[PDB]
């Protein structure tokens, strides 16, 4: 392995071209993105055989400074005329490989830095502000893109995936976990009604990479829509395990978005421990945080 | 000083009595809390001269185990019949001092663990779910309550305050910071139009402690309403500094809630550094994260 | 309340004047600091009645920018000719009040950024490096100073406190917790031999604030020495509780350092849960992390 | 992809069999580990075609609960008679596959939870304590193991890797970064003498997997020795870049440990910004923390 690059390249752009013209699904009211405020955290990695002597000899002649990569990303966010993080990464990657012919490969990660609408009273009524935004530390969209310069000096995308990270959902009832192996290592009781609390990271892969860029936005798959499918399916399903739930979310994703090839789940179990099971004259219960160990599930659903 | 207790006592209750009958303000559509899911993180501290020998002699005869304090809090969340974190703390404090007559003082902090509504498609339409909630890592309500046993064995509340923590608001334009001292220590440029990014922690103190408990809910001041005042005032104001902004927020809070005695602000400046000031054929700009040092301001507004 | 300032002012100085001539104690090998690398994280808070209109009117005429306070601190670390964080805070505070006559109060917190020695080999010989240091995320020294301008324009230190933060100590045996109250809320079993794991924050005040500066190093109390007292007392003591332990550490500190007036403890209990109590042909056991709730103790010992 | 498992399985063992007889090297006096306290954080991932219906149908018949995997790991730490994390992982993997015939693949990560010796006094004689240890949040050893069940039912280790994570080293002088590309994106000044601050994660692979277990300690490569090579090479080298440094560290490791096949580096650049470059009558300078973006390098050196 031989790579180097820059991480935590934060870049905030105001008034990016809005995303509109998206194709709706029943689970989601998502209709586009205003892009008054557009934030991204970019990681860039680059490689190529011509970088060998920067390691073996300390010769920096062909080294693009990682600081310069940061400048490159921030300048290109200013000049970017598209509407998606996915398209931004393609713009950076193509531009970078064109600038630096001795670089053979570039890998990019982009994480949305999300902001939420706020409201203000002016001129007699309360309405969504065009100026004030709330920074959100909850779920955020992601994008991945790698590009290579082939031996004949043409450029090709070699990896492209989009995702949703940091989704934390708890369903207070309508979940069971029963029937698992009960042997000398088992102390978990069967539970026919648990408050299942899952963390979800979901990544999808398009059949056609162009669909991820937003150039024809009807073919784009928005993280907001994926989020709304996850919450709807969770609600609809009498879950039998996290494994069972994520398969059903993946099936719904692929049914709603036939232009997707596959979807990959990383889930974690953070379900609370029960403290009080019965409250006089009430349907309520009391729970608390568990010990640190957490379950996880990794599963790919394919079209 | 001589205190001991328990921190990070997480407790989650389902179907707490709903909060309704609140009094509305123009800045906020807040109308109550469903309380299907109610989460709190409690810190408890206790003191009293009769605890001295637990330190000086290792005599535990009068020590309530901190583990037992955790049990006490969790069991009392199950039996609490009220509607606010503030009222829950009063319930815990009164019950604890009544149980342990050798304790002279108890101090409680309660932090909301907030959850957000999600939506699902069922029976033909998309609607808010009564089952699935999204855990939020953004702003959260807080409550503080201390109680003492007086020499005559009566009980009195000695401190009570409510608050809103973790509010992070950025206003993309309509903010200046000019006219400050420019001397041999100054390298900050004057800025007539900055994207002010503030973190806000807001704490309010009622004239009458009973108004914080929700027993007469029309007198309650909800953190949600405070949040909406902050975003509205930020939007409305051509800010001249963070100092200027928080004074105006405080004035609006005290105008909207005449039952409050005072409001206290802790603010932090996290405004981004500018990278690209002019983008062709666009009003947008590009910013990035600053170095770690952050400004802060602390100010009390009184009725 | 009315203050503002700057937090997370990191400043790293190479080749500060070495701290020499400190009085050693039997518990610690500490004899000074080479100060090849000296790191501090400073927080500065300033107040004064003349700051009022910066809040109430948006008037910035008397506003020292918080950015300028950062410059002030970093420049004064370059010009500081002393040998301790405590003395550095005094230098900054005096300098700041002499510079800005409208400031009536300044509060400073200084936290050591600790580095540990590393070893290197030169012509076969292994010895401590004078060039390479390891950044430590473990315990660190602290200092606090509050200075006021009196009506007659003299400057007075009204509060001074030094400390050690982030010390995490586990004693595998020789600890008990028995004899505490057992009632309807008590599930904690009595334990005659637990692996007590405590977090310690230890703060001390001098009888004479001048002794904190290091000008007469024989009177200076080093956080390193406090660390080694704490571990030695923990080792020696068959502890009966954390309360019992911290009182005994405090007594030993005050015996070793008669120039101190008080020692204040903030401790937390993070003792592991036992999983396997008996291992064949072994004295060992297996433990794991507990649930999040943690006990804490707060206690002052006075000279 | 189809796996599931358990993360953050903390397990602490007292009086593990000591590691002794480790061959020393010039750069390190390390010869073994007393193992009075042995802490590990384990992540376990398992797979197998027979797990399919646990996802596709919600059938839990062949689901080992992740909670039971936690119990399995903690119980096996109690019964483990070896001396290394690498060997512990082999013990867990082999035992798990022997127990659960439907599992075809197991992947394990083990991270040391490191503790440091402390001082205690006995009759004025200061010595290392056999009871009190300091929990360290600095660098720590790692181990990785993947084991598969073949069609002929033999068990085979397909990947094994050891490592050191979290090493943070700063060298105050004797580092340059010059001669890199200067074009339209370059603003970084050349620096002939910078205080290079690197984060290092170092991983190695053995020619023979059996050498990683420690059964013959003379063939075992300890993370502590790798740590000491890294600090020594950093000191000795007039570095020309991080790339240059990590190649030289890798070469030294492979020279000292001919039983290793490769060393893999993940480094990060966290070098401070210079604030004051000249201090009168002093060689010192003042630096501060940079903006968030960080450089990184990834590189494999082979035997
Ligand atoms: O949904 C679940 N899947 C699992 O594999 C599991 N193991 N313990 N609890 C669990 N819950
Ligand atoms: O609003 C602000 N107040 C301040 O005091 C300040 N100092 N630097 N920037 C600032 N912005
Ligand atoms: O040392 C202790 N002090 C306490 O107060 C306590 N409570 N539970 N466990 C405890 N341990
Ligand atoms: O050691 C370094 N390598 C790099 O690639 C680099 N880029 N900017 N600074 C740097 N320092």
């Amino acid at each position: 392995v031989m790579y180097y690059g820059k991480g935590d390249v934060f870049a905030y752009r105001t008034y990016l071209k809005p995303l509109t013209g998206v194709r709706t699904i029943p689970e989601s009211p998502f209709s586009g993105r205003d892009h008054i405020l557009f934030g991204v955290n970019v990681k860039i990695s680059v490689g190529g055989t011509k970088l060998l002597t920067s390691f073996t000899k300390g010769d920096n002649s062909l080294v693009v400074a990682t600081d310069s990569m940061k400048n490159f990303i921030q300048k290109h966010l200013a000049s970017y005329t598209g509407t998606t993080i996915e398209g931004f990464l393609e713009y950076v990657a193509t531009s970078f490989l064109k600038k630096y012919s001795h670089i053979e490969k570039i890998s990019l990660i982009g994480e949305e830095i999300p902001f939420e609408t706020t409201f203000a009273v002016k001129n007699g009524n309360r309405a969504a502000s065009e100026l004030v935004f709330k920074k959100s530390r909850n779920e955020y969209a992601t994008a991945y893109l790698n590009m290579v310069r082939n031996e004949d000096n043409t450029l090709n995308i070699t990896e492209q995936q989009s995702g949703l990270a940091g989704l934390q959902l708890i369903k207070v009832s309508g979940n069971s976990f029963v029937g698992f192996i009960r042997d000398e290592y088992t102390t978990l009781p069967e539970d026919s009604n648990r408050p299942l609390f899952v963390y979800l990271n979901i990544k999808w892969k398009y059949k056609n990479t162009e669909d991820s860029f937003g150039t024809n936005p009807e073919n784009y798959v928005a993280a907001e829509q994926i989020r709304d499918i996850a919450t709807s399916v969770f609600h609809e399903t009498e879950t039998l395990s996290i494994q069972h739930l994520i398969y059903l979310i993946g099936r719904r994703i692929l049914e709603r978005f036939p232009q997707l090839q596959e979807v990959y789940f990383e889930s974690q179990n953070h379900t609370w421990d029960k403290i009080v099971e019965e409250i006089p004259e009430s349907e309520g219960k009391v729970y608390t945080e568990p010990r640190p160990p957490y379950g996880f599930q990794c599963f790919t659903v394919t079209q």
